């Protein structure tokens, strides 16, 4: 699709057979969703926002479908104020900013 | 143009007569400017992201190109860890996300 920006760009997601609304975030390098489950080993990772840094768990090779659009990549899970895809996954997608 | 997320999409913004490097954001609602000085005056506004928040000053009715393309509109300038050009004058210079 064409999103435009006069709201949020507020996406449904699938990841860990759960259903979240998450941000389409061309401003983050990283993926970053609120608690859950996730299978796998994870790293824990410290990652730096507009107002300092929060501690989360790093898991790898995670299948998420984004507005139907399936990617797989790395995706940190911790207490963040908004689910947010990055650029990690955007990729993936397909997804530019066009003007 | 049609910018891909492989990297950062930092573009070159300018105000005030001086040329800076910017975030092009769709996670932002607002446009957040490192320490600079601005004509006339200002509102306070708190912004929060990953981290928690931070204390800015609001400026409006701001002329700023942004990748050559002329907007006039809110600026904040505060302890930003980055430029980040928002959502407020990515539609004002017609962006959207496209995939
Ligand atoms: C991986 C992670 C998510 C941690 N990245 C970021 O937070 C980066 C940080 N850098 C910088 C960085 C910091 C540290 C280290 N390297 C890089 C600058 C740009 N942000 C990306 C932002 O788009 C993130 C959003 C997240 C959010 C959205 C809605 C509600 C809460 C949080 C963000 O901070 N947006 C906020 C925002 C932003 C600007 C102006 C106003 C507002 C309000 C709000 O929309
Ligand atoms: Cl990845
Ligand atoms: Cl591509």
């Amino acid at each position: 699709p064409q999103i435009t920006l006069w709201k949020r760009p507020l996406v449904t997601i699938k990841i860990g057979g759960q259903l979240k609304e998450a941000l389409l975030d061309t401003g983050a390098d990283d993926t970053v969703i609120e608690e859950m489950s996730l299978p796998g080993r994870w790293k824990p990772k410290m990652i730096g926002g507009i107002g300092g840094f929060i501690k989360v768990r790093q898991y790898d090779q995670i299948i998420i479908e984004i507005a139907g659009h399936k990617a797989i990549g790395t995706v940190l899970v911790g207490p963040t104020p908004a689910n947010i895809i990055g650029r990690n996954l955007l990729t993936q997608i397909g997804a530019t900013l066009n003007f």
